[PDB]
């Protein structure tokens, strides 16, 4: 799965979501570019199960201007994941993220 995403400044976004809530699944990694202008964006990986209100973080990489990154993911099997990438910049930032 690919897919080419704008990420406004002082933002994030959510990619990726997979629910497997019966039998749980190891995941794929993440392969993020960071084309700019943004000068770093950082993908993390969450993950939740069936009775809590939080997903926790467990992960995270920073991707600068130009570089191509994967985010690795645990080892674990989960029932609920998902990426998020923040834009800690004043600057769009354009970036492709596909599992791997
Ligand atoms: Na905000
Ligand atoms: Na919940
Ligand atoms: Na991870």
């Amino acid at each position: 799965p690919l897919s080419e995403l704008t990420i406004s400044p002082h933002a994030s976004v959510e990619v990726f979501r997979i629910d497997t809530p019966i039998i749980p699944e190891s995941r794929k990694s993440l392969r993020v570019v960071n084309t700019g202008l943004a000068n770093s964006v950082t993908a993390k990986f969450y993950w939740s199960h069936s009775f809590t209100s939080e997903w926790f973080e467990s992960g995270s990489i920073d991707v600068g201007l130009g570089e191509d990154k994967v985010l690795n993911v645990p080892s674990n099997s989960f029932y609920y994941s998902k990426f998020v990438i923040y834009n800690n910049t004043d600057k769009v930032a354009y970036v492709t993220a596909n599992l791997v």
